[PDB]
């Protein structure tokens, strides 16, 4: 079940989802397909819509998946004019850290105890030599274009992110801080 | 789930169609074309001179229920505009191309893929040829409309589908497959 | 079927299921194993229960056997963060990750009902392909053990050494030997 | 369907309204959460009043019937339980844990115990450390079985041993139960 | 799937009536629900009528026995009305109704045998489940007999195979009292 | 199953076995097996009925019938069938390591010898599962019965014994008469 | 397939099977997981080579994950037994009862090839069904625990108390090691 | 079905499979997966190739995608220590411990023939259950890659660092390439 | 598999007819290998026939059996019957020059490697240019042994392409159609 929550203009229930939408929050808490990001785009552009001044949070607990639909979250957020914060609680991995990364600058968090991992694009191809090929192709040019991002979005070079990112690596909150993929650890109120 | 906004309480789908925005968002079936029919044909009634936004994060999928949408597209008054995020993949990238001209977008990093249409067929080798020639058929159709909405010739179309072909947001501008690249 | 309640208010008649007028007294449910979804739930309730009342205590249930250890530091990273104490309580039985939420509850709040059931063990997973990779897979189930451990020395007072003896394979606790252990403060004793 | 009442109520629903709570079926950590849940809302609508427990179940886990258990024994009203149809395992180990006096059984209603179910596979140190467990499990159980029906941890144990089907009438012989509810 | 008639469903509609419908195989979740209808009917009216619909190919004894108890210990009087087939638990709940309000329509079917089960392990475990399920079937064999007025014998016979009866047999056999006639 | 070759006959393993008087039960004991028993069993007897046939027994045991078709073959042949367990004999195996050759029944040291009640199913009608319910009671008694005349324990003490299963060293299973001896090297 | 051998007898051609004709030099090739098969086919080697000469050596040959703990015990009971040396020899890897039997070999006649690998860990197993039966299982295989830890302290020369803190999880041993352990007497040189 | 081949000797026809029959002029085929069985049959083959004749050379045919680490040692040892020469020839392919046997072959007699294919690699393995059991996994299977990588280093002339920067992903590599590496000594050119 | 008075195929092999009658994998060529080596020892002057009726399979399994035939002092004749595809098209070409054949109604299909590739992008890339090295490798043995270019042989296998035994001859694949 989602629980339900009711404010007491009159009287109004949301699903705690909503509630949470509502002060400008979007949960990206699940793989990620093109389902939640047809959903997160759509938040982002409604928010923007209501207000174009006010910081967005964006809460990421991720393992990542489809690198186009995490692109699509990634556009929309660098589009839009309001600063997109992000919020890693529990992990981010793959594109989910690729997305905690594409936060507004200086706004980047995640918990202490919250876990990033990065590596390497996930694919695969069958079938002829030249399909082979393209296909590989396909995936080398994505992983350029995702680690050119990173490094602009770090401050790490492209080389280091090549290596850092070739095989599992998993950081603390702390240790995505200083890599640049987090500009701050959230300390408790 | 999907989420609730309250201006009247509207799904977050729901809430951008009453704004002329349609979320082409998954594999073209039947359904999904039904779907975006009738959002197009409602968008015209309440307002025939308004533009409508038609959002593409697709792979494509079937060929005669993309054409559902693109006839719809073209019968109606409004202008769509057509905007790609994340990607547009076979029948995907062909509605993505035949926006209203002058408003086909996608965002910088989306990916555009053209590729022939796949197909399949058993039985009786007439059985085999019927299927043939109607997946024939429905490429140069295809193809002929891409190259009346692109500027590129039959020839070149015929060429770049034959195997798939991912473009860039910038690559899909100077294909002429989109205008232009929306910027921050 | 959950069950619907039904109150009477001053503009009509306002229903809820059995759980969401639970929160409505600031009271969560953790009943069930936790995964990425229970724990954005919770994380999604804690940080509601914070904005309507950054004083009031708040009720986190626990009958669970645990699960995913980041889907629990996501829940346990929130419970810190937050203003309000939250106060635990173990209904039923607390393993794995359950174990480490009830006893991550509010300093001298943390309670266990007389015959429910605590379990401490190490983490589990695994992994498969390249030595490189199965070594990658080790070390990181590794330091995750020493993360929790570190933190459960500090929760419950014992040593690291002592927490590492004692998870090394499953141990289950009475209520009271998970007081003394210090996992909890106390046993809940009827009314 | 369950069937609606009309304040529009499911029937079960219209029934917690009078404090009444079902457990209609296998016991498991989501049944026992709903159940301790609606226990923990009827003390909060009134401390006093006593709460009616309809137990037809064929029992579960031993540690959601534990949390129901000490749910139960924790609030200030009386939980009456009453056995339709039948009790088994956790189900009616939960009948003998209702209030003194008020334990009840419809007199066709079948009432078994048992000893606990599980399992344990791995190292033999791992067999050894499920079997301390469960078998601890089975001392706890008995030790309160035998404070709620009179009888002795050693004849429980016996009794138990094997699978034990009693009549209404032989539950209330047992002490698991205290009336017999006779028809109106 | 269910219609609605104005708002309620057209189930809810005919409980509003004390009408409750017994229309599947009988599980402890269809025993929780009819026996929680039988208990707010009381609640509403302990004078008035209550009709159960029967049409179930029966299923778990005791699941039949929790309606079967909760029927006799309410104060009302329960009609059953067997329409379509009554097998099993369902035949035996037909038999259940008030003295004098048992009815089948003209071409409803119902069926009567005894009990099964299954049973495996070792042979103390079987002799368990034999017992079990002999003494069930005696339990069931007595209440037959008190509510049909055939004699233990006889329902031990004619419930040794299955036997399917017509309405106007199962009213000679005294399993219901009327054939409701157009 | 390797060949070995005699000085030139060639036989496989078990077969130039069987030439010595040897009959390997080293499976589950299903008809299949026990046919194959009874017939090596019935052949070595008429070869020569004065002399000993060896029955190695490591097996988990299996159907109760089959494994009475070895029994009253055993029992029904002049010769003796010395019973020799090694590894384990369980179920029906147990049974008929005890049904050797009185004085020659062995097992060696470390073999693992368990005795538990029969195992069966039934369902459908009640009076189905009293029929099935008689017949596995029935042959259990008819089983401890010709226990205790082989083991010279009590039926009742049988019956207490086997109500769970039982796992017994060679040298418990001697002193229970399951067995005469424990063979040493 | 298996390949086929063909010798010139005195008394003409004989043909063998590979592992036959090994058999016939009186080596036994445990290459295999162990289970009841495994065992009986093995005890009846054991069995036919003592019959054909009591006094010369057999060489059991060890590449085996281990198995069943029983049939295991079948081979080594049948080992003890008969009169004649029966010579271990681990190549490739012995695990589980693998190792038991290759601890089980003549005293100073227990080896293993340079880069066998030897690991010894607890006895595995499952138990489903009532508390009683859990706790019969349990008793089972803790007295089968102690058995097999009980032989290989006489086996190894090592104590029992030692035998079960390093028994307690998987434990891998080079050849090298599984010697100054005691499982072996000698790693092979070439 | 493989084919049968029948010689005339002197005590009458005597009729082989095409296996046997090149057993019997010392040739070895390992042309399949390395599991236990293939093993086994590898190594009883050698041992009785050495009674036969402790000096005369030994041709182990190898076209193998590899296998099972402990069952190529079981061959690599048995290779090792039997007297005869063991030259090794790779037809068609060598990848994992097939082409660590390819070369576990006689020093100078390590061959392969020109399209022939050779694939070096990291072992690959599996772990499940507590940190504890991974790590003693990760532990295992990284002591064996040393195994490997020590050997391969004293039979190519290559160093530890380099062998393992080169095993580290999939590495396929020519008859000519596979030379210049020192896996073989020569590349078999046609008759 | 019918006996004569010996088993078909090996009453064949008796005359130095080796059948590649099915897929080829590593099974298949240690057997053809083996059949291939014996024959040789028996006598190293007297031709070697090779019957393809074969889909084709594994190209290592193929490479196998084409060094083994080029290694080999005999003449290795190769009749394709009834189909050769794949490697299997490979070999019939790898015969000895001026002994490839095939009868009239043989089908001979020639097409580029199929293979596949999942995991991180790395991983991809080793496998795509290990298959796309193998096709160079193939392309060029077929050019060396068809007299066609490799940028045509390239061209003629990107997708499948059916031959008939007469264009096969004239492709170079055979050099003659046998004849009744
Ligand atoms: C709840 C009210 C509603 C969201 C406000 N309306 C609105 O945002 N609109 C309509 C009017 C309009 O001119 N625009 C424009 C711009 C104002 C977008 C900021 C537009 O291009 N789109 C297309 C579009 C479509 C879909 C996704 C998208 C993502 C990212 C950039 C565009 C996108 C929709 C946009
Ligand atoms: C919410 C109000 C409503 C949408 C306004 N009504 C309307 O647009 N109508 C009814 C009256 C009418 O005359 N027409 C006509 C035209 C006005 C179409 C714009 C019509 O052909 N159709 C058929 C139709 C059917 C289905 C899909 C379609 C797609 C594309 C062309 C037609 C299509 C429906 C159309
Ligand atoms: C019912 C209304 C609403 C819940 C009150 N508003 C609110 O809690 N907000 C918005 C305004 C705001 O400034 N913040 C801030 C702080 C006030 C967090 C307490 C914030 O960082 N987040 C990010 C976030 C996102 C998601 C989960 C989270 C968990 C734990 C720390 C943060 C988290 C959201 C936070
Ligand atoms: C419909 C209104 C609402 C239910 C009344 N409020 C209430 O019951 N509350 C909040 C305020 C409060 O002080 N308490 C206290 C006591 C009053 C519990 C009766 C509390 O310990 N809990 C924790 C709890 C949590 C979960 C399960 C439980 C089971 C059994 C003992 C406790 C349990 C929640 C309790
Ligand atoms: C819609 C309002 C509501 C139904 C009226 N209240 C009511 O029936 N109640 C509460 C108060 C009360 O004293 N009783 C009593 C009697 C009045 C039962 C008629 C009671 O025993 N139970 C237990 C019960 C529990 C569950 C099933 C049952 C079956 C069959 C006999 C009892 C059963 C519940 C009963
Ligand atoms: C190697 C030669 C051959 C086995 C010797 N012949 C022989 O034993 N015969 C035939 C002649 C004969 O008179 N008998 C007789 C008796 C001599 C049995 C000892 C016989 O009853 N049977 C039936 C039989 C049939 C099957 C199984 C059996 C088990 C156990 C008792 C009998 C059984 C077979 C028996
Ligand atoms: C190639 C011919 C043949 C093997 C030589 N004969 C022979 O070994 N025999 C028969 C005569 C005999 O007196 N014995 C005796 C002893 C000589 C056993 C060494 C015996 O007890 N058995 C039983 C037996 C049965 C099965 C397994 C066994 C394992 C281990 C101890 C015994 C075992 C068989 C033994
Ligand atoms: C066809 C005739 C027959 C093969 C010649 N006999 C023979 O090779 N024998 C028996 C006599 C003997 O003393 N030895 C010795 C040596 C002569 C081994 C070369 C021995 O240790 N083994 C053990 C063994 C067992 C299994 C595999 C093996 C691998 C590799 C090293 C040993 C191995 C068997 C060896
Ligand atoms: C039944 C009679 C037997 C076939 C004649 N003996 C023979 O051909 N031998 C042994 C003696 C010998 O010097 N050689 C040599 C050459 C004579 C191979 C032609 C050799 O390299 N091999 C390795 C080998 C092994 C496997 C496949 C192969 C393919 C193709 C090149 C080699 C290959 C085996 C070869
Ligand atoms: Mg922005
Ligand atoms: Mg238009
Ligand atoms: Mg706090
Ligand atoms: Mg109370
Ligand atoms: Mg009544
Ligand atoms: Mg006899
Ligand atoms: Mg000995
Ligand atoms: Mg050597
Ligand atoms: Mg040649």
């Amino acid at each position: 079940l989602i629980p339900t929550v009711i404010e007491t203009r009159g009287e109004r229930a949301y699903d705690i989802y909503s509630r949470l939408l509502k002060d400008r929050i979007i949960m990206l808490g699940s793989q990620i397909d093109d389902n939640v990001a047809n959903s997160i785009v759509s938040q982002l552009l409604f928010l923007q819509a209501q207000d174009s001044e006010k910081d967005i949070y964006l809460y990421i607990n991720s393992p990542g998946g489809s690198v186009t639909a995490g692109f699509a979250i990634y556009d929309t957020i660098q589009h839009i004019k309001p600063d997109v914060q992000t919020i890693c609680i529990g992990m981010a991995a793959s594109m989910g850290s690729f997305l905690l990364a594409a936060g507004a600058k200086g706004k980047r968090f995640a918990l202490p105890n919250a876990e990033v991992m990065i590596h390497q694009p996930l694919g695969g191809a069958q079938g002829q030599a030249t399909e082979i090929e393209i296909a590989a192709n396909h995936i080398l040019k994505t992983r350029e274009k995702l680690n050119r991002i990173l490094s602009e979005r770090t401050g790490q070079s492209i080389e280091k992110i090549q290596k850092d990112t070739d095989r599992d690596n998993f950081l603390t909150a702390e240790e995505a801080k200083e890599y640049g993929l987090i500009d701050e650890v959230m300390v408790p109120e």
